[PDB]
């Protein structure tokens, strides 16, 4: 369900990110075009610490909080990219991300991201 206005929102979210804003505009456009919706019910984990990363996400609606074990670190601001660290640095997920309310995201698969990155 991704129209002109939603693509602008995703584009602007991606360009907030210190890494992604250094990408070519076409690479950002590719990311947006290749993203798909993933929604999560309150209580579910989007990301679990120590797992391999398989997506980059943009938060589109709802509340997401970041934890390391039982320690609460942050609430992810709306229309912000997350889950980029494990993908960009090939470390495991640095922290868990949990849906505090029902959440909507736009997701990009790792393999598609890596395909886009290779046009650098
Ligand atoms: N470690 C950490 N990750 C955060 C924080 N806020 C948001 N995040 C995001 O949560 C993500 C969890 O997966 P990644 O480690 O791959 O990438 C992480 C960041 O994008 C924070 O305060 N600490
Ligand atoms: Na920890």
């Amino acid at each position: 369900r991704k129209d002109s206005s939603e693509k602008k929102l995703i584009t602007d979210a991606l360009n907030k990110n210190q890494f992604l804003k250094r990408l070519d505009p076409q690479q950002i456009k590719d990311m947006v075009e290749c993203m798909y919706g993933r929604n999560y019910q309150q209580g579910s984990y989007i990301i679990k610490q120590g797992e391999p990363g398989n997506h980059i996400f943009v938060l589109a609606e709802g509340r997401l909080e970041v934890f390391q074990g039982e320690k609460l670190l942050s609430s992810i601001p709306m229309w912000t990219t997350f889950g980029e660290l494990a993908i960009l640095y090939n470390c495991t997920r640095t922290a868990s991300v949990k849906a505090i309310t029902n959440v909507k995201t736009w997701a990009l698969d790792r393999e598609v991201f890596q395909n886009i990155m290779r046009r650098t």
